[PDB]
Order: structure tokens, then sequence, then C-alpha cells
């Protein structure tokens, strides 16, 4: 019934899975496909950026988060709330939250729990569409954010 967040999930979802492993997802893609394949391109050429620029807090983290099974990902939760909610809301700071949660589905791809990426996902989305729902809609969403990172 909620459509920003199923768009947003099935971007965030994409580019972890396709982050953490080789290959794209060849699925044909759901309604508002054209913008979701766009904000996907948006997230890889920033995304690798803002990892590759911030891999040393990454990797601090991501090693203090000792992240084993599916029952950990969500008290993951509770730090990436604490430490995204309450500050300034921007289209950076987002993008920075989508690109520290290709960085763990990385590492989960690693220790072998690849099945923990969806659910990593759904938190990250869960969170960013609650908490900046009213911000998400009059920044006009996923077309905002392509525009904004245009070149
Ligand atoms: C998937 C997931 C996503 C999570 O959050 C993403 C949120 C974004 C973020 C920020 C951030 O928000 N910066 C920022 C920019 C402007 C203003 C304010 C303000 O305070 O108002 C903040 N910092 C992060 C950092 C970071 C950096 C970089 N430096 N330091 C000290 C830290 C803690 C690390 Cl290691 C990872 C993510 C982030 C968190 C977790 C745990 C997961 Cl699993």
């Amino acid at each position: 019934d909620d459509e920003l967040y199923r768009q947003s999930l099935e971007i965030i979802s994409r580019y972890l899975r396709e982050q953490a492993t080789g290959a794209k997802d060849t699925k044909p893609m759901g309604r508002s496909g054209a913008t979701s394949r766009k904000a996907l391109e948006t997230l890889r050429r920033v995304g690798d950026g803002v990892q590759r620029n911030h891999e040393t807090a990454f990797q601090g983290m991501l090693r203090k988060l000792d992240i084993k099974n599916e029952d950990d990902v969500k008290s993951l939760s509770r730090v990436m709330i604490h430490v995204f909610s309450d500050g300034v809301t921007n289209w950076g700071r987002i993008v920075t939250l989508i690109s520290f949660g290709a960085f763990v589905a990385k590492h989960l791809k690693t220790i072998n729990q690849e099945s923990c990426i969806e659910p990593l996902a759904e938190s990250i989305t869960d969170v960013l569409v609650r908490t900046k729902r009213d911000w998400l809609v009059k920044q006009r969403g996923w077309d905002g954010f392509v525009e904004f990172f245009h070149v």
C-alpha cells in the first residue's frame, strides 16, 4: 500500500546486494523504474566515492558492530537510528546512510551471511522513509535525489 517505501527498498536492496556481490539484479523494475535505474546509477557513482572517502570510519564502526547473525541486524538499527535521525536532513547524509549500508553488506557477504543483506536493506529503508517522509515528499523523492547529484 506504501509506494515510496517499496521503491526505496527496491533501490537500496539492489545497491547493497550488488555491492556485496559481483553483479546486478536483472529483474525488471517495478513502478517508477526509470527513476530507480537512474537513482541506482547515482548511488553507484556517488556511493563508491563516499565509501572510499570514509573507509577508516566505516571500518571502525563495522568492526565495533561485531555482526554475527541475522538477529544482530536489528540491534544494529539502534546505532544507525542514533547516528542518522537527530541532526540535519539533506541528500548527502542520506547517501552516506545508504553507502555505509553497502559497506556492511559487503562485510556480510565475506562472513557468509548474505541472507542478512535483505533485512539490513529493509531496516535502512524503513528508517529513512519513516523519519524523513515529509522531507522526501517535498524534495520529490528519488527524482529529487537523482537531480541533486546529476552531472
Ligand atoms: C547501515 C548503517 C547506517 C548508519 O548511519 C548512516 C548515517 C550517516 C553517517 C554519518 C553522518 O550522519 N554524518 C553527518 C553529516 C552531517 C551532519 C551530521 C549530524 O550529526 O547532524 C552527521 N556518519 C557516519 C559514520 C561516521 C563517520 C564518517 N565518522 N564517525 C565518527 C562516524 C560515527 C559511519 Cl562509520 C557510518 C555512517 C554515518 C549507521 C549504521 C551503524 C549503519 Cl549499520
